[PDB]
């Protein structure tokens, strides 16, 4: 099939009439985005069957990227750019009378992540592809994503989400792979070995889904399932419903089927032959590699263990070896706090074989701790997988410690935390095991994808090899001072401003002005993220504004979004406050559009791709101390955003890529939080010292924001000046001087952009293919390949 | 029965209040008590818990960051 527009305009018909049955006469825009898919599509089934084939003639190692979310976004057009086909789809389609962005708006976003975790292990499946490895993403295939915020009068309605309801062009159902997973059951110990009998069953069915390298003509594998059922009917509810308990049954459904493909994948390995011949796992290591991404996964080492002592027969100590020379485990906490525990007895009924391994296994371990420092019996204690004490847990990571033979960590602060204190006894018994992994975006979906403009620009400059190896974006320090590169880079950020502001028009009925620097601030409504600080510092600027309305004012669109966690009540405070600040400031005749404060509804990845190109100050305002890595933070960067920041997660390793000197780095660092922990936070003394901020607080608990119910702020003001957790006030002076510092370099554009051109060519560090590459060198044995595949 | 004949001690209502407008820091009366710096040295190191030594410190960092009721 041709990528040359006749083949594709004549394609994309066989597919509206043929694959679709439908007709030019009852077609809506939907049908024609899924004809265009399905075009497009078959051009990513070649590469894949090609490659595919490929790594049964050469029979590498094989990655495994198990994750229980996998952030997808839309991939029409990421299969588009990734293909070099987005132009003649364009063609083809305009001289058939369609318009392709408005058919792209119509792709649902996948419902299969959540958050940052989903996001990375999407962003890791590009790189792997573009690396040329042979890898696969295994993961649950959730009907519904975590609802869609819809905002109902500064209000957040969780509206539900069946993103699958009129099909998925993308996917390939494999009926004929199910494979069972089992539940329940009691373990008799038989003479020759254990059996896991009396177990309910649930089929776990294969879906394929490819996912295209950038221009290297390798298309790799996610390969997500489903849940099905085979008093029955309540016996199928809760089997139907994997997609509490509920959680530990998602995971060992992941776990049990993805682990029977690559055991079959493994024994299965000659080209054309579907039949064995590997049969002894001496080799296993050598070509299974499992990443474990936080956790979520971590069954997959009691599970290995099963299968290979129980039905391969292989006996314990070499079934071991295998284990833990397969498995390693990336995590992303820096809350001890936030470690999944799984009490026993949930364990034992659901689990009992399983149950049975664990403490195996931290027999065996506990053993090895005891040589290594005898007489020690609290280092025991502490390094247990088995936790007593009120509730009898098992301890996840302490299993996937113990079983893995890398742990690593995504930034390295928090790698050398892991180390120092969270698995510190780990770190003194088997040190070798840590290793960092700093956290990247790709360069595609991130870059040449949403910003289509600033790659024109870099590549009019140093070609098109960047895109996958973004270490050459160092040779655009040249052109800092050079008019004609500082005019392109902010011609393109103007243009990509205007883009976004007509769809805010389209999209919001407020108009905003496309000259005010645009201030983005988009994560997770939550308390640690500081929101509220942005709130404190736009009414600032309000109030400012107010007392003399005739200063100038260096013109903001302050836009903030996020998703609320349901149940979590000063998350959907905060979001009503965001959205009420917006009716008084938005309105004032005296502000005009000097100000005005815009809440993003339902932020995801396709809203990212929108907003991220246009965003002039990247709000990285998280307490120190609070944040691990900060993956949206390196999006900002790279598309000629500049950050205002604590020095913390990604943030650090940033500001010392890009300089210092280059970042508006503000307030109080992780010793400083620690002196006020030490010494007492106490809000009352910001608030007396004060008196901007007094005004603000005064205006909160009055009912200048809310003058209908003028109490509704009452627990944004009780928790602010008398349970503050995250010392908001503590950051206000610096932040509002800091601030100051941002409005008065956007003053003076040409010193703007060639602080923008020095943050872009050094922003090369984050690209996942770097920590794709120190994966496979140092944890997975395998060596990334640009080499490309034949068409 | 005549308040001589009973033992009120600590705070009043007015008191509190006080106390909640200049901001209560739990930390001051800490810094300034000897046998209570004493008690929750023993409370953290596992004094009243040897077999697990971390077992108090959820009430301890309550006491110390977050008492509400003084
Ligand atoms: N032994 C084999 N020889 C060559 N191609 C194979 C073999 N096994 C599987 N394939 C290819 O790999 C794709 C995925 O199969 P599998 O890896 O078995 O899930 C198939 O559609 C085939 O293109
Ligand atoms: C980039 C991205 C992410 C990840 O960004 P965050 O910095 O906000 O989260 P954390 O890295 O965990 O701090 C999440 N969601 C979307 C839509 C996205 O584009």
């Amino acid at each position: 099939g041709v990528e040359n527009v006749t083949e594709l305009k004549k394609n994309f018909n066989r597919h509206l009439h043929f694959t679709l049955v439908k007709d030019r006469n009852v077609a809506t825009p939907r049908d024609y985005y899924f004809a265009l898919a399905h075009t497009v599509r078959d051009h990513l089934v070649g590469r894949w069957i090609r490659t595919q084939q490929h790594y049964y003639e050469k029979d590498p190692k094989r990655i495994y990227y198990l994750s229980l979310e996998f952030y997808m976004g839309r991939t029409l057009q990421n299969t588009m750019v990734n293909l070099a086909l987005e132009n003649a789809c364009d063609e083809a389609t305009y001289q058939l009378g369609l318009d392709m962005e408005e058919l792209e708006e119509i792709e649902e976003d996948a419902g299969l992540g959540n958050g940052g975790l989903g996001r990375l292990a999407a962003c890791f499946l590009d790189s792997m592809a573009t690396l040329g490895l042979a890898a696969y993403g295994y993961g649950i295939r959730y009907e519904f994503g975590i609802f869609n915020q819809k905002i109902c009068g500064g209000w957040q309605m969780e509206e539900a989400d069946d993103w699958l309801r009129y099909g998925n062009p993308w996917e390939k159902a494999r009926p004929e792979f199910t494979l069972p997973v089992h539940f329940y059951g009691r373990v008799e110990h038989t003479s020759q070995g254990a059996k896991w009998v009396d177990t309910q069953v649930v089929l776990a069915m294969p879906y394929d889904t490819p996912v295209p390298g950038y221009r290297n003509n390798v298309v790799n594998t996610m390969r997500l399932w489903s849940a099905k059922a085979p008093q029955a009917v309540l016996d199928r509810n809760l089997a139907e419903n994997i997609s509490k308990e509920l959680r530990l049954k998602q995971e060992y459904f992941v776990v049990a089927a993805t682990l029977q493909d690559i055991i079959r994948r493994f024994k299965s390995s000659k080209f054309g032959c579907r039949d064995p011949v590997r049969t002894n796992f001496d080799a296993f290591p050598d070509k299974v590699a499992i990443q474990l991404n936080d956790t979520h996964p971590s069954l997959a080492i009691p599970e290995l263990m099963r299968v290979l002592v129980d039905l391969e027969r292989l006996d314990w100590d070499k079934a071991w070896e295998v284990t833990v020379k397969t498995c390693a485990y990336t995590n992303h906490t820096v809350l001890p706090e936030a470690l999944e525990r799984w009490p026993v007895h949930l364990l034992e009924t659901l689990l009992p074989r399983h149950l049975q391994i664990i403490y195996e296994i931290n027999q065996r371990f506990l053993n090895r701790v005891a040589a290594a420092f005898p007489g020690d019996v609290d280092r025991l204690r502490r390094m247990s997988l088995v936790e007593e004490g009120a509730v009898k847990r098992i301890n996840m990571a302490h299993l996937c410690i113990a079983g893995s033979h890398a742990v690593n960590g995504v930034a390295r602060i928090h790698s050398e935390i892991l180390k120092k204190t969270i698995f510190k006894d780990f770190y003194e018994l088997e040190p070798h095991k840590f290793q960092n992994k700093t956290n990247g975006i790709t360069p595609r979906r991130w870059l040449v994808l949403c910003n289509p403009g600033l790659a024109e620009i870099i590549a009019e400059r140093i070609g098109e090899e960047y895109i996958s190896d973004l270490d050459q974006l160092r040779k655009l320090l040249s052109y800092v001072d050079d008019e004609a590169f500082i005019r392109d880079v902010a011609k393109v950020k103007q243009e990509n401003k205007l883009k976004f502001a007509a769809y805010l028009e389209r999209e919001y009925k407020v108009h905003i002005n496309p000259n005010s620097l645009f201030d983005v601030q988009v994560k997770r409504i939550h308390e640690y993220k500081r929101q509220l600080l942005n709130c404190l510092h736009v009414i600032t600027l309000y109030n400012r504004i107010k007392k003399e309305p005739n200063k100038f004012v260096v013109p903001r669109t302050v836009m903030i979004g996020g998703k609320a966690a349901p149940g979590y009540h000063m998350a959907k405070m905060i979001i009503k406050l965001i959205t009420a600040i917006g009716d008084v400031v938005n309105h004032d005749p005296v502000v005009g559009d000097r100000l005005r404060v815009i809440f993003l509804e339902n932020y995801r990845v396709s809203l990212a791709e929108k907003v991220i190109p246009a965003a002039d100050l990247s709000e990285q305002i998280s307490t120190a101390g609070t944040e691990a890595s900060g993956t949206g933070n390196m999006k900002f960067m790279l598309n000629g955003a500049l950050t205002i920041g604590t020095m913390d997660g990604a943030n650090v390793e940033m500001a010392e890529e890009a300089g210092e000197e280059n970042f508006f780095i503000f307030g109080m660092r992780v010793e400083d939080v620690d002196r006020l922990d030490q010494r007492g936070y106490n809000a009352q003394e910001y608030y007396d010292r004060i008196p901007e901020l007094r005004q603000i607080i005064e205006q909160l608990s009055s009912g200048f924001f809310s003058p209908k119910q003028p109490d509704l702020f009452k627990d944004i003001v009780n928790m602010l000046m008398h349970h503050d957790r995250f010392k908001v006030f503590a950051d206000y002076e610096e932040y509002v001087k800091c601030q100051e510092r941002v409005s008065a370099l956007y003053k003076n554009p040409r010193e703007w952009t060639r602080m923008v051109i020095r943050n872009i060519a050094t922003s090369g560090k984050f690209s996942s293919d770097r920590t794709i590459a120190q994966y496979a060198r140092e944890i997975w044995g395998v060596e990334p390949s640009r080499q490309r595949l034949p068409a």
